[PDB]
């Protein structure tokens, strides 16, 4: 075998000082996001569709236009559905693609299929155009630190497309996007020319964002093998409120809560989680009120739940990688 692939599990942060906390906090715009990043996610985007190339457009230009060396790849591939043969891309963001690890960052940008009721048409705001605006945000905010990339650890971040079922949610009905790239990963030797370690190796950690937008979100810790990450996310909340760099955040409504759960919730990370990767999912539990509606919109998001999350998010992707 190899070494490395056992950094991930020693792996700590380095934790940030008041005045980079400040910097950082400062450094992240929501009405930036806003407007350039989510509104024009705010479209129907089912696989195959008009809006489902735009989004992809978009988020490519968006990430392209950076100083930091992303390099962009579409998985674009063929899956049967119940409506027949489709069309399906994934698109994946890297930087440093010959870096052994990677912190990954992920969100599914298509959205759920729903036939136009009340002439109205579903744009799954919170599902997920606003985890998608956060990660290009993120990237947007992080972009002069990300530079230093030019321990052998570097950022990707995943757009999963088809996430959602077409007609019912099925193993067969879901997740087109993950399972395919999952398979995918999983029989890639990485780095390049290596004979016993594959890209799924070099995922250190798994962070999916799905259902955020919503107000007071409650975000349950779902797994044995992630906790101390979670725990971070604890921390850097409870600093973040106490240095007052959080907007219409009290203690009692933390997001982050030290509670435990039953089930778990099936989505993207379920393909890699079954092949042995760790996983931080940073879904709510319950979920939004609007879930699945038409009322998914941009009306009923929270700007300020939102710009906090974003701040803890990429406070979180600092320390990971020590910038
Ligand atoms: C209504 O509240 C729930 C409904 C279902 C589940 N259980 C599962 S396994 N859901 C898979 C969701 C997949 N997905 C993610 C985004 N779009 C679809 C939990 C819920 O409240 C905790
Ligand atoms: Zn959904």
């Amino acid at each position: 075998a190899s070494a490395w692939p056992e950094e991930k599990n020693y792996h700590q942060p380095a934790i940030l000082n008041s005045s980079a906390l400040r910097q950082i906090a400062e450094g992240t715009s929501i009405s930036e996001m806003w407007q350039n990043d989510l509104q024009p996610l705010l479209i129907e985007r089912y696989p195959g569709s008009p809006g489902s190339y735009a989004a992809r457009q978009h988020i490519m230009q968006r990430i392209q236009r950076l100083q930091a060396d992303w390099v962009l790849e579409i998985d674009t591939f063929l899956s049967q559905t119940p409506y027949g043969y489709r069309s399906f891309s994934n698109i994946i963001s890297t930087l440093n693609p010959t870096a052994k690890r990677h912190l990954v960052l992920a969100c599914h940008y298509d959205s759920k299929y729903f036939s136009h009721w009340n002439n109205r048409v579903f744009v799954g705001a919170t599902d997920s155009a606003v985890p998608c605006a956060m990660m290009l945000e993120l990237a947007r905010a992080l972009d002069k630190k990300l530079l230093s990339l030019k321990p052998d650890l570097s950022l990707q971040l995943i757009f999963f497309d088809g996430e959602e079922a077409f007609l019912h949610w099925s193993p067969q009905d879901s997740l087109y996007g993950s399972r395919h790239l999952a398979a995918k990963m999983a029989s890639t030797p990485h780095p390049p020319g290596a004979r016993g370690t594959s890209q799924l190796h070099g995922m250190d950690l798994l962070v999916l964002l799905d259902l955020i937008g919503a107000p007071n979100p409650t975000f349950p810790n779902f797994f044995p093998n992630s906790a101390r990450w979670f725990e971070r996310l604890q921390a850097i909340e409870h600093e973040l409120h106490e240095l007052g760099l959080l907007k219409d955040h009290s203690l009692e409504g933390r997001y982050f809560q030290n509670y435990s759960y039953g089930g778990v919730i099936q989505d993207d990370h379920i393909p890699f989680l079954r092949r042995g990767v760790p996983v931080l999912h940073l879904i709510p539990s319950p979920f939004p009120e609007v879930w699945h509606t038409m009322d998914d919109n941009e009306e009923n998001l929270d700007e300020s739940t939102i710009d906090n999350l974003n701040k803890i998010l990429q406070v979180f992707v600092l320390e990971y990688l020590h910038l």
